[PDB]
């Protein structure tokens, strides 16, 4: 399920991260999402609270979407990019057909549409259609030629850690953080 933020729920604006940061955990290689929300109201309280019963009750995952994350620098259609089959490693050749417009920059994030691994693009360069994205960690899969680039709406999934460890009289309620971590399956 999606974590609710106010994307999903303008009515919270409380739900939007006052302080996030991006832990990279090598023993594979997964990220960790410490999430610190500001003074919540008691209604974004609950609704928060509820949703993450829900999350504990059905044993879904969790769906994060990181805003600071979000610059929209590649747009376009991206289902007629092609991604040639047979890749494995830390560099990934696309085709983009002439469909895209804007650049990706290092630092941004990727992921392949058929698989929920996000990735840190480490370097790029091109020749004309050819995009060469190098990435970080390395590719959890091999490329079937299926695969499609996510530049936008990324969503980390990921699991809950601390379900308990961490009211303010202004009627809300403060400190609140949440500690993710992507699940490996
Ligand atoms: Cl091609
Ligand atoms: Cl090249
Ligand atoms: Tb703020
Ligand atoms: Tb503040
Ligand atoms: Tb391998």
């Amino acid at each position: 399920m999606r974590l609710p933020d106010p994307y999903t729920n303008p009515e919270y604006p409380g739900l939007g991260f006052e302080s996030v940061n991006l832990v990279d955990n090598d023993p594979a290689q997964y990220w960790g999402i410490n999430i610190s929300y500001p003074e919540l109201f008691p209604d974004e309280y609950a609704f928060l609270d509820s949703r993450l019963l829900e999350y504990k009750r059905t044993g879904d995952y969790l769906d994060v979407l990181l805003p600071q994350y979000e610059a929209f620098r590649v747009r376009g259609d991206t289902k007629s990019v092609t991604i040639p089959a047979g890749q494995k490693g830390s560099q990934i050749i696309l085709n983009t057909n002439g469909t895209l417009t804007g650049q990706p920059k290092a630092g941004d994030l990727f992921k392949l549409s058929t698989h929920p691994k996000v990735y840190k693009i480490t370097n790029f360069s091109s020749s004309g259609n050819v995009w060469n994205i190098s990435l970080y960690p390395d590719l959890f899969i091999t490329t079937t030629g299926s695969e499609k680039p996510v530049f936008n709406g990324i969503l980390f999934r990921t699991k809950l850690m601390n379900g308990d460890s961490f009211l303010n009289n202004n009627g809300t309620y403060s400190g609140i953080s949440l500690s993710l971590r992507e699940s490996l399956e």
